[PDB]
């Protein structure tokens, strides 16, 4: 029932844009094609946790009519959603092409499409961030939430790039980060720190994953005072952290028809939380074979590696973050309660499609 | 001097950027020190037309304390610099996509020593954040906020739709599908001047000359005063001719002056040259061309030159100006009715752009 009409509202801002482009925009048929093509394919196909969250987190806290309200809250809160889903997409985009990925969600890559070209795909990138606010100025200027919920949206925008960088610069020694010189892959590693790793993914992550659904629903549904603002962050922070491990962690261990994807991180010789657990808990001996077979395609190379954080048991690490990431997460979530007891409950309804999340 | 405040509010615009990085995303010397670098080198070292133009339009119109002034003067340079950062930005990302090699005699972004395409991609995008960014710090209070941001990101979309013209152009549009590959375009029926004009009003008529001028405008809290049909017009009309010229140069201009080696050719560009060599060639001059275009063998690069050079690209092209150079004339009068301030900011917009050197 949610997904039905988050799947209208998408129709609905797809017409409103494809149709713009052919009125003002002197677009012709094929390149509507193209691009109605590309918002489907990168857009639609996912779980939509993001999305739905909004419209989730809006129907709860409505408690504060013929449903005229009821109807719009729930309808902007779809904008919202897909606000947040366009976001993705950009992202999902600009970062296959950057991480030189070969498919997700059992498809190409939208760059490894056979039609599009590596200059159109990072161009496709850029219109999926547009058509976020073109689809919000369309739905909301006459909201007075308007410039609180782009300001907002733009900020978490501005987060998840910096994480970006972040996370495509934590492979060389900053120190030794410099646009005029050369510099190859850290040989010594010391930068793949749990600390630095947690920065990574916070800014990355967390944000627009976790923060900015409960933001939006808040917003449109006009009860964003009503909650601990530095709660709700320090929960956002810590399922974003959570997520992004699994992410991680699935990356290794979950076989390609799972995952949609033959996962690389390693090859990619990634910052990845299974490097940085392993980096910390190794032997002199581990350390040095570690070092010796990281960041490289050849299959053996990269199944020892996979040796190696078996023989170090990363899984029952992982086991006992998770564990303790859930108690954590309980008790931020009672405190909410307290005072919020419909938000609570809608962040719970979020741990939920996170916590053990099969994806 | 009007470049003397705009380095000011350049260095404040920085000192917010980076520091407001270290203080709230937790970032570090090394990479703030990268950030700098790349923000210097992608947003200066230009000849700031729109930024600057900005400036310009509200001077000219703070007549219709003397310290509201200083206000409106400062709105302006922040404006000037969205919108040059909103080009920095373009051309990260446009450098990679048309895969060029320098700008500004620099090596590009991406192909700075130390800078990966994977980082360059993403750079690209700080640089878009920033305007949005900057712009919520200098301006939050401001009344005018909605309206400017509205119109700045409705010409961010029309400046990227121009860009999917221009790098969808060279293939014939009935068989775009994203999911069977098809090569250049061998018959070429689609470098029309029907579709050049397209592509060249959304990628950079817009925010290369109705943006500078819609912005000032909105700081001198004196847009509806201006016949915006008139305005849109004359910033059409400048902006096809500055990317005509752009064009010219690309295949003209030595590598020295111009600061880089052009692409136009190589990347079989739909530039005006080729679309109006096209319209008036031969057969035999078209398939000359046709077994030249899109390649980087550098003699079968001036052989496509000569094919330019001895078609008389150069009266077609004096031609061109001199009607261009009419029709702003007149729309320019239209304005200078009702409007004669901003007319005037207008006048000197053209003067910076009418057989530009540089
Ligand atoms: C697409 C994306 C946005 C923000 C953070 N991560 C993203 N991608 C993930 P992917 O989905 O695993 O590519 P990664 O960070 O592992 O490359
Ligand atoms: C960067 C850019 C933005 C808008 C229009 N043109 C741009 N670049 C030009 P360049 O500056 O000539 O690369 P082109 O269109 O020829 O690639
Ligand atoms: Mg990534
Ligand atoms: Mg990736
Ligand atoms: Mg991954
Ligand atoms: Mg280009
Ligand atoms: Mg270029
Ligand atoms: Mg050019």
């Amino acid at each position: 029932m949610p997904m039905q009409m988050f799947m209208q509202v998408y129709d609905e801002i797809q017409m409103f844009l494809l149709e713009e482009l052919e009125l003002k925009f002197d677009m012709d048929p094929n390149r509507v094609r193209y691009l109605r093509k590309m918002m489907d394919t990168t857009c639609l196909g996912g779980k939509y946790n993001r999305g739905l969250t909004v419209i989730d987190v809006a129907e709860s806290l409505l408690s504060l009519d013929d449903g005229a309200r009821r109807k719009r809250v729930l309808h902007d809160a779809c904008v919202c959603g897909w606000m947040i889903e366009f976001l993705q997409a950009h992202y999902l985009v600009e970062d296959d092409i950057m991480d030189n990925s070969v498919t997700r969600r059992g498809k190409p890559c939208w760059y490894r499409h056979p039609d599009v070209t590596v200059q159109c795909a990072i161009n496709d990138g850029l219109l999926l961030k547009s058509w976020t606010h073109m689809m919000a100025m369309h739905f909301f200027a006459d909201r007075p939430f308007l410039q609180d919920l782009l300001c907002r949206f733009n900020r978490v925008d501005y987060t998840t790039a910096v994480g970006q960088l972040y996370d495509v610069t934590s492979m060389f020694d900053s120190n030794k980060l410099d646009p005029d010189v050369s510099q190859p892959t850290t040989t010594d590693f010391a930068e793949f720190t749990l600390s630095n790793y947690k920065r990574i993914v916070k800014y990355k992550t967390a944000y627009y994953t976790y923060l900015l659904p409960l933001v939006m629903g808040l917003i449109v549904s006009e009860a964003l005072p009503t909650v601990d603002m530095g709660v709700t962050e320090e929960l956002a922070m810590l399922m974003g952290e959570y997520f992004q491990v699994q992410d991680d962690v699935m990356d290794c261990f979950t076989p390609p028809e799972r995952l949609g994807k033959v996962g690389t991180d390693i090859q990619d010789a990634k910052c990845s939380w299974l490097a940085v657990t392993f980096l910390a808990k190794a032997s002199s001996a581990q350390v040095a074979e570690f070092k010796a077979n990281y960041g490289s395609g050849d299959s053996e190379k990269v199944a020892t590696v996979r040796r190696l954080y078996e023989e170090a048991d990363l899984q029952g690490d992982y086991v006992a973050y998770e564990a303790a990431v859930a108690e954590q997460v309980k008790e931020l979530i009672e405190k909410l309660r307290l005072c919020s007891p419909g938000f609570a409950a809608s962040v719970e309804t979020l741990w939920g499609k996170t916590y053990k999340r099969q994806k």
